[PDB]
């Protein structure tokens, strides 16, 4: 990636081994798992296109959820080249010719070239809106991972409300929707799929209520206190 | 693929071993389209004939996320 | 982070791999133990908002306590400018904008905004304000952790002091409450919730007697004061 | 309120006396807070109570739209 | 209320009886059904406050709702004298004086006065925003006059699709919910608290149809999903 | 709508409370039948969307027709947009827009707006186009209400023609199909699902003649119940 | 607090023992606080429970004059 800046002009230094293994074991652990996305976007730094493509090229076992996620990003860098900053005929010579599709990627344009359209002139986003497409298919993959819905969560018989609470973050965590729908559903949900004895209390618990609240009310053992009387 | 073998083994090593391809990216997109199928078990080949041409991977891996493994729960919604 | 002091300015560059490897193991393992807190404070020298952002977006397995934190921060931020200054609005051109509520985080302000405004004048304190108001967010993650109490507490028939204690250690730290007061109340505890065989020995030190006086007599009587039948 | 008399049908009458005491509004409003939970029957008395003072009308009502019948368990018919 | 434009200007006209009669029969046959609400609206033509109050004033047995919408108005009336501008005491000579929050109401007001401001000076939308807060009121009122809720609602053994969305329409316009909400609502409802038996035929429909499609896949099917076929 | 052109320039005036009742009652009593589509027609004297559209939301219980109708509206408006998108963006100073595809409306524009391309300025026929997309929405709510269909018909054994004739007519008004098309099964239907003792009659009269001669035929033979029983 | 003793006769016995405990004025508030729930009956501990957080005596007294009894409902003694 690119690196330097007031010790003198940027230069593209190799990516690290230490990070490569890294990757290859949370792969090895957990190559599925919703918290791989911000891991990924944390450990990526200078954004040069050639490199975007290592931690693609480099996984183990589950290529098949990367090549489905390059047709999202063939579909993605399609739309982006017809119909946002779209370029076709002659352009002036010495110009860096208006990157296509294809281009932003490593797969059709060669790292000297590249570099040269990185640091010669003010900054181009390249790399940046090509690690937003790959964003866009990690989406997908934990969509295509999760065996449940949202429905599906409920509290058994013998089951605690601790460990209720964890398989509903969990799910959440793959709904992949709006803020406010998130919210909206979470005040009827918890109370609609919880057993009888705690749904008396979490029922009284009235509209508008904190998850630090939550928390603190449903702290202790949950015994003989509240009565659901008015609703 | 094998009538105990889930699909996603399946997939995995259909992917596993075209990364040995060592040909082109016409051919490639050809196959893919047969392929799927035609290497399929009786068990679940039923499924992708009845989701039939013009149905891109992310289509037919979404459907086969409902389908499931041998003894498991039927999935819905 | 920012850094840099001896070779010229300070400069954003990110987080140690290496440190980020060690941090995700102590998590895995001690996830809401205090003894991760200093290891937070110690290691966020220089902090940026975007960083610090990372962090909350990454978890796994304790997702849902982490949750309350995200509120938490929300509300911290919004009692920025409602408890503390608000600051206006409007403002002339040449002048960086400067941090509402939202802005002190990753929410509404950008990376190029966050390191303008603690380069170009004189360093604002948003790294800070964010690094404790996350660390105020893992003081209610050890709050609600808790799972006994002062009171409850008792030592058991065939338990020894010294295993006692340490669950008197564990549940004082999530009591949150000032020195002179923890003294207070601690002056009689060990004598109130010791067992019968421990008591007897145990207030035959004199009139009240000092912790470190209490450890030293614990020491000779050997383990819970008697010799031999341990299980 | 009677024994099986809802809240519906006892506001319902408590209105309809008050629109012939001809009487000052302030004198009416301030009235208006004890009477209604005065001439309450024990069983709607004790959940009215529940709500604490500084209760408006339209909170009177949004409990009472969630109390059940004339006190839950209690036949109605 | 005020009328003329072609034959001359303005005019002041009573409400008619016909109107108004119907008006005391529509409470008699429907009480406080949603339907009421844009019937109202219709039946209400032209706003003048003073004879606006007229309808509310005339009304019957169901006098207790209306003590509550009274209050909300006089709520909604305090709202929008805080929160807009209140403006200056005294005025300048020729201008009639702008209306308070208190001013809309029949009170406060003279209807000569009333009159004025719509007539001189530019019209003021005084009997919008009296009929606002009416409609704000009523929408109130269907909440209380509720025997259900959208989440209460559930699909018998027996009942085909047709009995269980007739119940579902019905309880659709006490719902009162911002579109986005609706929207993700009706989608997710429907498959939800369907019976088993309505489960199967949903799920063979699945997701990406219309309102129309999915009722052509509910007409076709007949009874629950099959049903007696004596031909 | 806008009354009368004789006296003068057109008049809006809300639509007659006489009028409501009468639809509103019709809607209630005759249900979502074929026979409220020219209704419909007759109902609505002068044409304008916001007008046409609150009698649509006067209806009561018999609100999920409106809803499916409301849905079919906005398919069609969207339709006429981007079928007709020719005048579409900005106006030249002096014009009032004119409308648009979804301007049509009576959900989009304003009322004063709507009257000003109907007479203020060259006529639009946005209310009649309205009231013709209400009709295509009739036409699918009555293959809704429709309970047998032509080929499941089975005249009964002591079934006179009189019931079986007219139960095919009614049966017919929800096909939508053209009139040639029409005729054309009307010759061979009504001997194909006829009774055995009623169809010989039937093929005695035999090809040719006309709908008032077999009916004719039909009258004057009487009932199926005969004082010998040589049918 | 017992299964038949009040609340009045409770609360005038932790404050003749109150008086007597020669100690700082953030200790005793602190210790108010928690105690009185604590140590109160089964009967009365889910009405205090219900009553929550907030506020000081004055508050907390003029509902329990109001509750009344060792908790349960009126009409038994």
């Amino acid at each position: 990636p690119i690196v330097q800046n007031l010790q003198g002009q940027m230069v593209h230094q190799a990516i690290s081994p230490r990070t490569l293994n890294a990757w290859v074991k949370v792969v090895e652990e957990k190559a599925f798992s919703p918290e791989v996305i911000p891991m990924f976007s944390a450990l990526s730094e200078g954004a040069t296109p050639q490199d975007l493509n290592t931690m693609l090229n480099t996984v183990g076992g589950h290529q098949a959820a990367m090549q489905m996620l390059k047709e999202t990003i063939n579909e993605e860098a399609a739309e982006w080249d017809r119909l946002h900053p779209v370029h076709a005929g002659p352009i002036a010579p010495g110009q860096m010719r208006e990157p296509r599709g294809s281009d932003i990627a490593g797969t059709t344009s060669t790292l000297q070239e590249q570099i040269g359209w990185m640091t010669h002139n003010p900054p181009i986003p390249v790399g940046e809106i090509y690690k937003r497409w790959i964003i866009l298919g990690l989406n997908k993959i934990v969509r295509m991972y999760s065996p449940t819905s949202i429905l599906d969560i409920r509290q058994g018989p013998k089951e605690p409300f601790r460990d209720y609470v964890d398989r509903f973050y969990k799910t959440l965590r793959a709904e992949q929707a709006s803020q406010e729908v998130k919210n909206w559903m979470t005040e009827t949900l918890l109370v609609q799929n919880a057993n009888p004895d705690c749904k008396t209390i979490l029922k009284a618990l009235g509209p508008g209520a904190t998850l630090e609240e939550m928390m603190t009310a449903c702290q202790g053992v949950g015994g003989p206190g509240h009565k659901a009387r008015v609703l």
